[PDB]
């Protein structure tokens, strides 16, 4: 909106960088200097070109972050750096001490999910998305990777919202990748249900569907195979029938978000407390 950027102080006292997390701009374990509270910074270099769309991720994450499942907007800061070189964006976020649901995955033996886990944040990513699609704002990024926990278990998702190039094809949708029969395709509010679906299955097996394929090869089948099931028939029916709920390849078939959070295995959720305890105990 109308939002000014020459008004972003430099970082300096204010915010500190402490250690880095993960890559893309970079993520790093930041710090509120005076305080010394922590918060999750991410650190961009920044065109005189980018100007625009910096504007709008600054303003996107000062309205739409301000939601228990959303992790919450602290402030924006530039690094101003020597003419014809670029400037440094800081985002400033809550910071979430235990990391991502992948992260959860990898500590947790088997690399597997209780299934109350599993329909505990999955509900809790639901309510999330239910307020980004209600304030016309579509994820596009749903993957363990971007869904991150608190201490309390907390659950929070990250990096909404934001060339030639492609990417991880794993969590797409069907009406996202652009084929013969589908030539320009654009993301729907729906297509966050789809990569939730895949997210699911990430949780219970540990990988999303076609993980051990190439992600060329893995681009290609979304599209023509049909929607992945669990591949073990233990799991509760209700999360068999999640699954199939979330992954229907074709979009006007497909549940709306508020559709979904009715559902059995999101709406009756008994150890509730139970399994947030489990969490925080796993965190450690």
């Amino acid at each position: 909106d109308e939002i000014d950027l020459s008004a972003l102080r430099d970082p300096a006292g204010i915010f500190e960088l402490v250690e880095l997390v993960g890559n893309g701009g970079q993520v790093y374990k930041g710090r509120h200097v005076k305080t010394g509270q922590l918060a999750a910074i991410k650190v961009m270099d920044v065109t005189g070109d980018e100007e625009e769309e910096i504007k709008q991720e600054i303003n996107m994450l000062k309205k739409y972050s301000h939601h228990r499942n959303i992790a919450t907007y602290y402030g924006a800061f530039i690094k101003k750096n020597p003419p014809g070189m670029d400037d440094q964006l800081w985002l400033v976020m809550e910071f979430c001490g235990a990391g991502s649901v992948t992260d959860l995955i990898k500590n947790t033996k088997g690399n597997t999910l209780k299934e109350e886990w599993i329909a505990y944040i999955c509900r809790e990513i639901l309510r999330g998305l239910s307020h980004l699609h209600q304030h016309k704002v579509i994820h596009r990024d749903i993957k363990g990777q971007n869904v991150l926990l608190t201490e309390n278990a907390e659950v929070k998702l990250v990096d909404f919202g934001v060339n030639t190039f492609i990417g991880t094809p794993y969590w797409m949708a069907p009406e996202v990748i652009a084929c013969d029969e589908n030539p320009d395709a654009t993301y729907d509010f729906k297509s966050d249900l789809w990569s939730l679906g895949i997210t699911a299955i990430e949780m219970a097996e540990g990988a999303p569907p076609l993980c051990d394929m190439h992600p060329m090869r893995a681009l290609f089948l979304i599209p023509r195979n049909p929607a992945p099931r669990l591949k073990s028939k233990k799991w509760s029916k209700k999360f068999q029938s999640f699954i199939e709920s979330c992954l229907v390849k074709n979009h006007s078939q497909r549940p709306a978000t508020e559709q979904l959070m009715k559902h059995p295995f999101i709406r009756d959720q008994p150890n509730e407390r139970q399994v947030r305890i489990q969490l925080k105990d796993h965190i450690d």
